[PDB]
């Protein structure tokens, strides 16, 4: 019988100089566990790789180095734009396979975030802690750890898809022939979750015929919200800038406002500070402020380094990812999002949002 | 051979105390022509009927009264909410058939605007001049007159649909049986225009299987705009208030911003003033203002009484209607919109927008 919640527990980076506390497994403890228990492989994917920037990051890197010397197959996927550290990394760990990835050779916009560890087809982390010293030690992050092999194995299948986009030797990133020669498979999805858990995926051109596009799942859940929407992301601005040209994409932004105005949903947005000289973020803040007057919309801002990407709907659905709710991300970037409708796990996430909401690092939107 | 433009010419109400001038047929001249030439019927549809409020309105009413006494079948459709004047109207013209209409007995939101005259299946006016003294004399309006029978006859078919919703005697407004027993037909549409002209229709539940929903045509044209978008409407606010409850509907609002930010379209919005205490209109103005900074978006406001509803895209498409670009209208109200891609007619409309844009009644958006 499948265990409800698929053996998932929350994982946090709660830096010493911030006021957040919890009993959850820390990112540092979690990565140490995955490395300690590994017998065949450890596969890691994130945008940047920079473990040596903090004390705990370098400790994790040493344990990983030691594993690679005992015969563990260690593969680290990073985006071709996070490749500056590469020589430093390869000199530290000559037995680890560092692979740079370009998932968007057509337009050079899409980036690999993935942000997960999987090991031995039995254990995995997924969330928003990159393989950097900051995400392991000094930056607030949120993720999920599971030792349920069916779920871990499903996450490794995302690693198979991303590894195909290696920057070398015309296979699936430099050849459209063997890029269709990779079955982009998933065992679980929103129509067939495992113990209440499933992964959603991005972008659409890597989706294949069986995976769920995270854009569609997220927007549907926002539009289904009957009571409450809690979001902790870096920004909700319907505009992003790419190539020095602004790009308007209001799909999520509209879904939130629609829930508030048309359906009466209580919404709490905890988002990052913005540049007062960025007219598109000032304008967005001013509009959010006006909605706070006449609706049950509330907005608070943080200035701490914080990678948390969390969405909770109606206390029945939790979504934790590495992507930010904006158009550059949901139209282009390579990442995998954690979805669960397990009531217990959702309650733990809600307990984390309530904490962050009243933290001293969260200040009510003032305009 | 079908005459290009389908014999259409613009029609205007240019009040004496405003600075607008043109050589176009006036609403007063136009209505006098339709009445003078009528041999079988005159069918009129608008929200309110109140001719006696101005000198020219009452003159039109006298000519209409005189026609009804010579044997012309005169039918005037008005919404059940414009029925206060009815006793005054029926005492003035006992031989005119005044019919009140409720197109939305299900929810009591949708209103009849129609706003057109058709006569003898040969002549018609369509635009935003209601059958009121104000629209005929003291309020700026814009419309189209044609004496091309194929086009007039197509407009009369809209009158057939609306007349079915009479508030009396369970047929198509109080019975779902004989409401499906009315063929909702059109001869022309966007896929089959007559001389470059076609009508679009609203709302969707009166649409039948062959008419175009105005929402879809308008949004498609905005999304197709390659160069320019010129709009003169009463408001572009993505929120409207119905039943003392606000309703968010950003579809058109988004299409405009998308054209400006993503596609570089030069946009000029000439809209009505707003209540400074209406937070949703203040917020909308503030956002439009921010877009004026970084884009080729320009906004001017008028305070005159002005019913003009005009959209021009790329100097290749003109759209003149009685509905305002908002969600209450495009989801609920009964109206017919004039569409033309005739280059000559579009140039005349563009000449009118350029005039209004630099009129002294048009003041640049100041926030
Ligand atoms: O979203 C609204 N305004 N608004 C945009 O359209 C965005 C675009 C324009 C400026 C910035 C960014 C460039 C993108 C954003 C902004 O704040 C808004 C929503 C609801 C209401 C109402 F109060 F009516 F309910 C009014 C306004």
């Amino acid at each position: 019988s499948v265990p409800a919640g698929a053996k998932c527990r929350l994982v946090e980076t709660l830096p010493e100089n911030m006021d957040f506390r919890s009993d959850h497994l820390t990112t540092f403890e979690c990565f140490n566990e995955i490395i300690t228990l590994a017998k065949k492989y450890i596969y890691i994917a994130s945008f940047c790789c920079n473990p040596l920037s903090t004390t705990r990051g370098a400790l994790i890197f040493d344990k990983l180095k030691e594993a690679s010397e005992k015969g563990i197959k260690i593969i680290v996927l990073l985006d071709e734009r996070g490749k500056r550290n590469l020589g430093e990394l390869q000199s530290h760990c000559p037995d680890i396979n560092f692979i740079t990835v370009n998932i968007d050779k057509k337009n050079n916009v899409g980036l690999l975030l993935g942000c997960f560890w999987v090991s031995d087809d039995e254990r995995c982390y997924v969330g928003n802690a990159s393989f950097t010293g900051g995400s392991i030690h000094t930056i607030k992050t949120l993720g999920v750890y599971s030792d349920y092999p069916p779920l871990a194995t499903d996450l490794r299948r995302r690693f198979d898809t991303f590894k195909a986009f290696n920057s070398a030797k015309n296979s699936a990133a430099n050849l459209a022939s063997a890029a269709a020669a990779l079955p982009v498979s998933t065992a679980y999805h929103i129509k067939n979750p495992i113990g209440g858990v499933f992964f959603t995926d991005s972008p659409e051109h890597l989706l294949g015929y069986s995976r769920d596009l995270d854009t569609d799942v997220v927007i549907d859940k926002l539009k289904s919200a009957k009571t409450s929407i809690d979001i902790e992301h870096l920004a909700i601005v319907p505009t992003t800038r790419v190539d020095g040209n602004s790009y308007y994409w209001p799909d999520i932004y509209n879904s939130i406002i629609e829930a508030a105005i048309n359906r009466g949903v209580k919404i709490r947005l905890l988002v990052g500070n913005w540049d007062k000289n960025d007219v598109y973020s000032m304008a967005t803040a001013r509009s959010l402020d006006a909605l706070c007057v006449q609706n049950d919309l509330s907005v608070k801002v943080f200035t701490i380094q914080n990678n948390t990407k969390l969405l909770i709907v109606d206390d029945e659905y939790v979504h934790i990812t590495s992507a930010n709710f904006d158009g550059t991300h949901y139209q282009n970037h390579g990442f995998v999002s954690f979805n669960s409708i397990d009531k217990q796990l959702v309650s733990e996430a809600k307990k984390i949002f309530e904490r962050d909401w009243v933290s001293s690092h969260s200040k009510s939107l003032k305009i």
